[PDB]
């Protein structure tokens, strides 16, 4: 059965927090496939439906807990479970929703929800944008809050797709890059919350870019530069892996890496 890492906002502290993020990469990647020595999520083609999924149980000051769901192959969250009901995003095709069929099992109420849960579309329904929706541990501790109360009729629905936007950023996102990991920490330290600046926004956007042309490149080498922003938004031109390192700590599976020559 599906690995379970456990994490509160109730506690929380920048080491507590860590603890959690290092342990979902630790989940996600088997150490298998590592590439200029970025660990590459596990390939969807063949992956036995025991080894799909993990999941992240969120505990707050308030007393509730939720359980996410985690995608091995995309690090995305595909659902949750609060109590007796759990809700998923509405499936890209066939196979996914046959494999979200395996999650929360003997839950009584299930529903898949009509809307995918893309960025894009959590953002209409939340009428915010990425930009505008802050983020640190007290977003979070009233995101688990918001997720627990959604059967009951507690939280409205902007509420939720809000919910949901900083689960991801502060869970997933994080476990993509050590860069957002520590834009997190800066705001568990200082107990504050902010909105992500350009620099994590655009990150986010460009994960899936990075992650083709890192395993495209000629040792390490872009063909074709990818721009990022600064915290001031300003250009950052990314030629190469190297200068990623530090930054991205997982990418999705694109292809089988080329033999090292
Ligand atoms: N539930 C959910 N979990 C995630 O971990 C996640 N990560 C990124 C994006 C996103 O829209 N990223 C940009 C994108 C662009 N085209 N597809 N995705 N959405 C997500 N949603």
């Amino acid at each position: 059965q599906y690995p379970i890492i456990n994490f509160t906002t109730a506690g929380a502290t920048v080491q507590s927090y860590t603890n959690f993020i290092r342990a979902v990469r630790g989940r996600l990647t088997t150490g298998a496939d590592v590439r200029h020595e970025i660990p590459v999520l596990p390939n969807r083609v063949g992956l036995p439906i025991n080894q799909r999924f993990i999941l992240v149980e969120l505990s707050n000051h308030a007393e509730l807990s939720v359980t996410l769901a985690l995608d091995v192959t995309n690090a995305y969250v595909v659902g949750y479970r609060a109590g007796n009901s759990a809700y998923f995003f509405h499936p890209d095709n066939q196979e996914d929703a046959e494999a979200i069929t395996h999650l929360f099992t003997d839950v009584q109420n299930r529903y898949t929800f009509a809307f995918g849960g893309n960025y894009d579309r959590l953002e209409q329904l939340a009428g915010n944008l990425r930009e505008n929706i802050e983020l640190g541990n007290g977003p979070l501790e009233e995101a688990i809050s918001a997720l627990y109360y959604y059967s009951t009729g507690g939280t409205q629905l902007p509420t939720l797709a809000r919910s949901f936007i900083i689960c991801i950023q502060m869970i997933s996102e994080a476990a993509r890059f050590q860069y957002i990991e520590g834009e997190m920490r800066t705001r568990i330290r200082y107990n504050r919350r902010s909105a992500p600046d350009p620099s994590v926004i655009t990150l986010e956007n460009s994960w899936g870019r990075l992650s083709t042309a890192i395993q495209e490149s000629n040792q390490g080498a872009f063909a074709s530069p990818i721009q990022l922003q600064r915290r001031n938004g300003s250009k950052f031109s990314v030629y190469d892996v190297s200068i990623l390192i530090p930054i991205i700590a997982l990418m999705v599976y694109r292809c089988a890496p080329p033999p090292s020559s």
